[PDB]
């Protein structure tokens, strides 16, 4: 029982936003050269005023990108499918390069790293080394730190940096399926590290470190990090629950920005490290087996840093502590010890 207040009619962006009341979304079309909807919803102050909260592209997509994702299916109407999907690669690379993504276009690159992975995999494909290395150029370019506040506004309707990390390693588990047994092979991007290995199982005699640290071909950024994880040998010993034919695809990667973007689900917390995953697969045992993750902090004055890893049982799963330690190495590194495969991260309270 109380006024009701409403955004007063705004021209924001050369678009008419009506007179819409607090808790409303105003609706319109998208800028020239795109297709799509925009939102744009009218809030309530802390003193009860309406204001008018930026605009959201997270449905625009421009022109070329919609284009890209209708020609993927003309390529499927097994070598067309996937050379077509090499083409398909060569050309969002080609787009990302540009730069100047709406939200709905960075949505819509990873439905097309998605649909390009799933061919190859449909279609028993394994694309040739130019096209893995552009599948992790665009995905660095995805991840470019002038996006952050684009995948913001994205993550309103969608948790696409969830399923860029998922489409990451499905793609890297494609790569590792067409590899040599003990092959490795390292991708490398200004945003992204990959490490790519093929293991048989009971092959493995020594802990598994990543990133290697020792060597100048190493983009500077990673061999400058200080993160790392200590993947241990015996997660590598066949299960009769697995056998001397059974061999593993285990892709590893340290993500440079990621944390800019990726959702913490919890008031006043923040991602206070860069991001580290482990992906084996088929999986293995791991109770027990305990992998020890390294991660430097990115911000000083935090609250009570702790370890998680992605737990994907919505919003495409959820941060747990469960299944790992957190050992506060000192002020400015902490070091994880958990017993479950997963994305690792450092969370912290701001307050
Ligand atoms: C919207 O997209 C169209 C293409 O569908 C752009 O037209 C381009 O215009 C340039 C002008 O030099 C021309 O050389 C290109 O051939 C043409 N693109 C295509 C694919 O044919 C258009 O760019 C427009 O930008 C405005 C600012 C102005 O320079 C105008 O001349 C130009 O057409 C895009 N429109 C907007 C608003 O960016
Ligand atoms: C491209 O990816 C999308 C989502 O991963 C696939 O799904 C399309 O969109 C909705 C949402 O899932 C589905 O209900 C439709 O059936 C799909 N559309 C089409 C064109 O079939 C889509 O299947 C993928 N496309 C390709 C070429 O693999």
């Amino acid at each position: 029982p109380a006024p009701y207040e409403i955004c007063p009619e705004d021209y924001l962006m050369s678009m008419v936003w009506k007179r819409t009341p607090a808790g409303d979304l105003a609706f319109n079309q998208c800028p020239l050269n795109a297709t799509g909807t925009t939102s744009r919803r009218c809030s309530l102050s802390l003193h009860g005023v309406a204001f008018w909260e930026q605009p959201s592209f997270a449905r625009c997509i421009s022109n070329e990108y919609r284009h890209l994702q209708h020609s993927i299916k003309e390529h499927l109407a097994r070598m067309l499918a996937g050379d077509g999907m090499s083409q398909v690669t060569k050309t969002l690379l080609d787009l990302t390069q540009r730069k100047n993504f709406y939200a709905g276009d960075l949505l819509m690159s990873v439905e097309i790293l998605r649909n390009v992975t799933d061919t190859f995999k449909r279609a028993s494909y394994i694309p040739a080394s130019d096209g893995v290395q552009n599948f992790f150029q665009i995905v660095s370019n995805l991840l470019d730190e002038e996006n952050k506040e684009k995948w913001e506004d994205a993550q309103q309707i969608y948790p696409g940096s969830i399923e860029l990390m998922q489409v990451i390693e499905d793609f890297i588990h494609i790569v590792g399926m067409g590899m040599m047994d003990f092959q490795n092979s390292y991708l490398m991007t200004g945003n992204v590290v990959a490490s790519i290995q093929k293991l048989p199982a009971a092959s493995v005699l020594t802990d598994i470190n990543f990133p290697m640290k020792g060597r100048k071909g190493m983009v500077d950024w990673a061999r400058n990090s200080e993160d790392r994880v200590v993947i241990p040998k015996s997660i590598f010993t066949p299960v009769s629950s697995l056998d001397e034919s059974s061999v593993f695809v285990l892709g590893a990667v340290l993500y440079k920005n990621l944390d800019l973007i990726l959702p913490t689900l919890r008031n006043y917390t923040v991602i206070n490290s860069k991001i580290i995953v482990v992906t084996i697969r088929p999986e293995p045992k791991t109770t027990d087996s305990f992998l020890e993750i390294e991660l430097a902090h990115l911000a000083n004055g935090t609250l009570n840093p702790y370890c998680v890893l992605w737990d994907d049982s919505e919003s495409l799963g959820t941060w747990s502590t469960q299944g790992c330690k957190t050992v506060l190495t000192d002020a400015s590194h902490t070091k994880c010890l958990c017993d479950r495969l997963s994305t690792f991260a450092i969370l912290a309270q701001q307050p």
